[PDB]
């Protein structure tokens, strides 16, 4: 039993809700919140910009030190950093950005990072400003993630379409 509330159950391990991931994280304080990161951990907009804003820029400060030490992530890769006031940990995961021409096949590799964590609060990878089809992202999530994932979808219209079209 966990504290996630109001989710629709899609499969044995995948759950979904129309919610602002920032507000959801502040309420649940999950062990892991997933960020929709880029390879530079520049949290400018989308989910990343919102999460970072909610940390009062502490996420960005920590991220800049991470990059200075380690260099950029790979597309499809991840790193674990602090969750600040939102979660114990933040798993920064880089899905392919279609608006940069990146291989959509890397979306499966990106979701594989979730399997290293027993329970996660997450957005749909490569959705939103990353330019991929969110219906496809949900399909890859369900077919790749085996651990317990709670998906927050900000847009109510999109949430209803994802549920109604789910096979
Ligand atoms: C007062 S706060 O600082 O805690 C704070 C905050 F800075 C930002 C947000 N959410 C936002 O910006 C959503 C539009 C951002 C979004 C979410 C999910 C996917 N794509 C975009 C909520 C907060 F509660
Ligand atoms: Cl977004």
């Amino acid at each position: 039993v966990n504290s996630f509330s109001g989710y629709l159950k899609l499969t044995d391990n995948v759950y979904i809700k129309n919610a602002d991931i920032v507000e959801e994280a502040k309420k649940v304080k999950p062990t892991v919140v997933v960020n929709a990161a880029n390879v530079y951990l520049k949290h400018g907009g989308g989910v990343a910009g919102a999460l970072n804003k909610a940390t009062n820029n502490a996420m960005q400060v920590e991220s800049d030190d991470y990059i200075a030490t380690n260099g950029p992530l790979k597309v499809g890769g991840s790193c674990v950093l602090s969750g600040h006031n939102l979660a114990k940990h933040c798993l920064h995961v880089v899905g392919p950005n279609v608006n940069k021409g990146e291989d959509i096949q890397l979306l499966k590799s990106a979701y594989e990072n979730f399997n290293q964590h027993e329970v996660l609060l997450a957005p749909l990878l490569s959705a939103g400003i990353f330019g991929a089809d969110p219906i496809h992202s949900l399909r890859v999530c369900v077919d790749t993630v085996r651990t317990n994932v709670y998906l927050a979808v900000f847009d109510k219209n999109l949430y209803d379409k994802l549920v109604s079209s789910f096979l």
